[PDB]
């Protein structure tokens, strides 16, 4: 692991599983889904 774990396991967590974005768009989605 080092170009799909630097670069998919560290861009997608450190700037996806908790970015303004990343994290807000896939968690308003499950925090206003009803």
């Amino acid at each position: 692991g080092d170009e799909r774990f630097y670069a998919e396991h560290l861009m997608p967590t450190l700037q996806g599983l908790l970015d303004p974005e990343s994290a807000h768009r896939l968690a308003v989605r499950f925090t206003s889904l009803g």
